């Protein structure tokens, strides 16, 4: 059950009028904030449900305040019935985007630039010691005005978790850590109940990559966890590479030889990016599929 209906005043503040995500997505609308005069996102938890994640959401997005491709944060609360948050409400996320493509996928001129959109939001999660563990294409989404419309901005922190300690030194690993994430897009270090790392954030954004390229994965049909993880786990990644540009070898390459305890060299897969960017010839100022 919802905890929010539309048209309840929260704080005096933020009248909800419409509901954007339910699911996965959780209880989250679009709401007037009457101080300001525009619509925010406020997503909701009820306070009496046993996992309440929302204060571990707010931690992340106030410790990311100040980066770019992050919602600014906007409110927070805790009350005996429910807990909030308010940030800036964008516009239509990467499984929207693609999906109203009719042929469903993106050419490589719209992939490339939005996946280096999507690995700098990486770095800098992983920046602030956080993973985010569910990195997937309904979890980055456009802005929604002409000034931001062109950023791609990354979502729900529902999943994630510290990686680092009060130092700032790597946590040590539990043994076993139960699936977290989506099936689809998960590492096959997720299917293996490990502790995930950076680099499991990583696998997640080469699968992206390859299914707005390429349109599918190859475990599409396959809803099975373990039937996934064991297709992941026989897969040769290098089937992947046959439709992106050529230094995505370099990309799979090294993200196949991280483990929990390796810094990715972002430096590295962020030339990637660039040096493929430069070789097809695209610039900033193209046009995004959708924008044709
Ligand atoms: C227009 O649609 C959406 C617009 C959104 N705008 C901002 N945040 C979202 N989500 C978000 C951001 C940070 C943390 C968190 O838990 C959730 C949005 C989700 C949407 O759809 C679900």
């Amino acid at each position: 059950l919802d905890i929010l209906s539309v048209g309840i005043l929260v704080k005096e503040r933020w009248k909800v009028l419409r509901k954007i995500g339910g699911g996965g997505f959780g209880e989250i609308y679009d709401a007037l904030d009457m101080l300001t005069r525009e619509n925010v996102a406020l997503k909701v938890e009820s306070a009496q449900q046993p996992k309440q994640v929302l204060k571990m959401e707010v931690a992340v997005l106030k410790k990311l305040q100040g980066k770019d491709h992050v919602c600014r944060f906007i409110g927070c609360g805790r009350n005996d019935r429910f807990n909030y948050v308010v940030m800036q409400l964008q516009g239509r996320n990467l499984a929207d985007l693609r999906r109203s493509q009719s042929r469903g996928t993106f050419t490589i001129s719209t992939t490339l630039r939005l996946g280096r959109q999507i690995l700098e939001s990486i770095e800098s999660i992983h920046s602030v010691g956080f993973l985010h563990r569910d990195i997937k294409p309904s979890n980055f989404a456009m802005g929604r005005f002409p000034s931001t419309c062109r950023k791609c901005y990354m979502l729900d922190f529902g999943l994630a978790r510290q990686f680092t300690n009060s130092c700032g030194d790597v946590r040590p690993p539990r043994a076993v850590a139960g699936f977290r994430g989506t099936v689809r897009y998960a590492s096959i270090n997720a299917h293996r109940n490990r502790e995930m790392g950076r680099h499991d954030d990583l696998w997640s954004l080469f699968y992206m990559l390859v299914e707005f390229v390429v349109g599918q994965l190859p475990w599409r049909k396959i809803k099975d966890k373990e039937q996934v993880g064991s297709i992941k786990e026989r897969y040769d990644h290098r089937l992947m590479l046959k439709h992106l540009p050529p230094e995505f070898s370099i990309f799979l390459d090294h993200i196949s030889s991280l483990d929990y305890f390796t810094k990715p060299d972002y430096q590295l897969l962020t030339s990637v990016f660039d040096n493929s960017i430069k070789t097809f010839g695209v610039i900033e100022s193209d046009p995004f599929d959708w924008e044709k």
